[PDB]
């Protein structure tokens, strides 16, 4: 992987790998979103940005980077074999948080295959307790983002920035007991983005997944969910397939995640 | 990746990503065993096989199905790192075929891992076991070493060695472990390295803190279908901490694998 000439995005090639994809023989879903994080770390890394991307000021005041809000829409899924170019940057939103886009291509047409968008708040690691952007922490990264806008969904009113609503029981399908294992937890010992929305897409009916392919999924993050937690994965149809989802603790029914899906015939 | 100059082998590199290590910074034997699993793939596909079967295989809805597995890791490679992979395949007569691997440091040289694994021919459908037939075994011969290249030369060594049945009632345990659609592979059944993972769930955390693992061997007897629900039990049989394993299915107590482990203090 490369930052581009000007040092404000980074792209990196991958091969999809054979236990990395489905039984159409293209990337899962989770395969694109663990790409994705891949090159945003490699991103963050080739910068001077460390378990954690974060600035000088935000390792002092003990602050760090927490997703909001993943939403990702494929046109193509790349076949096993395949090389897939993933190019990504960042850009501030104000006092807000932070935004990290992608743009995913078929390296031998160059054609756009995907693009994915998420929205960063800042958080204290050890209260939990999500604050505003900083003055100092603002301008400790701003050099290294584009100035002027670069959104990988421009398209004013678009899918990316639509509010999800909260499914209300009872859900039409449902997978519960869901548990994370060792390999779902990353180096700091925290559930990994990806395993929620492999959580989300297990109360999708086998039939959908056999005969429709997913077109977009918005993922809404609340809370998270601990090592030894127990997790309800909810779904409702609301509609191409459309579906609601809610993702909430086994026992006292926490919210942890709520999102959609759109989902088009094979 | 490629084979080899004699094109008895094949080699790949693969630099180890951020989603693929534990709390050590370095790569977990599941993502070990994931790149064992690719660089096997990669060799079948680059000689011909396209499951990896033979003519006669497919015309007789024979397939390969892994028996046993056995790692030796020296040193897991660090977040960042180049790992190569160098892969062989070797008759074993009528029983079946063994897969081996060296794993290799790429700056050093240096062997940091090894594995072995044996292959039983069954038939697809009717999930009944066989002898090698000569038709078969003279198909893919012409890709393996004629003389014996083993992984684990030794008289005396851990990869062969009889694994008893752990006796109720287990030291430790993990309940209710369920496969999702991460878990599955291409053709819908449960990847291999899935059950390493519900193996080690049942390892106290303190050990996994405290100690690195150095050797995994696991017997497979049994598939775990998408809708079973597995149990892990775990006994200390023991500087180093061994442990004996079995996973069964949650209802009957049908044994699916059992396995040993061998930890030594960090
Ligand atoms: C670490 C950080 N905080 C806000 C933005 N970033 C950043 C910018 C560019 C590349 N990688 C991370
Ligand atoms: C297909 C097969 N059956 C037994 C061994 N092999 C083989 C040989 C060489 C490379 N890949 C697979």
């Amino acid at each position: 992987g490369s930052l581009t000439e000007d040092g404000l995005s980074y792209k990196e090639k991958f091969v999809v790998r054979s236990y990395e994809v489905g039984s159409n023989k293209t990337a899962t879903v989770e395969t694109i979103a663990n790409l994705l994080q891949e090159v945003g770390c490699n991103h963050a890394q080739s910068v001077g940005f460390s378990g954690f991307a974060t600035t000088t000021t935000m390792r002092k005041l003990h602050l760090i980077w927490v997703t909001a809000r993943m939403h990702i829409e494929i046109y193509k899924y790349p076949a096993w074999g395949d090389v897939v170019e993933i190019e990504t940057w960042c850009q501030s939103e104000g006092r807000i948080g932070t935004r990290r886009d992608w743009i995913l291509k078929d390296s031998v047409t160059g054609e756009v295959t995907g693009r994915a968008t998420s929205k960063w708040v800042m958080m204290n690691q050890d209260t939990r307790r999500l604050q505003k952007v900083s003055d100092d922490v603002r301008d400790e990264y701003l050099v290294f983002c584009p100035q002027e806008p670069r959104l990988a969904f421009p398209e004013e009113n678009n899918r990316s920035l639509k509010k999800i609503p909260k499914l209300e029981d009872p859900a039409q399908y449902s997978m519960i007991g869901l548990k994370p294992r060792r390999a779902d937890l990353d180096m700091n010992q925290h559930v990994n983005n990806v395993t929620y929305i492999g959580w989300v897409l297990e109360s999708i009916p086998q039939e959908i997944v056999d005969t429709h392919e997913l077109q977009v999924i918005t993922l809404d993050y609340r809370r998270e969910c601990q090592q030894d937690d127990v997790v309800d994965s909810l779904t409702t149809t609301t509609s191409d397939s459309q579906f609601l989802h809610l993702l909430r603790l086994s026992g006292d029914g926490q919210e942890i995640n709520r999102g959609t899906t759109l989902w088009r015939k094979k």
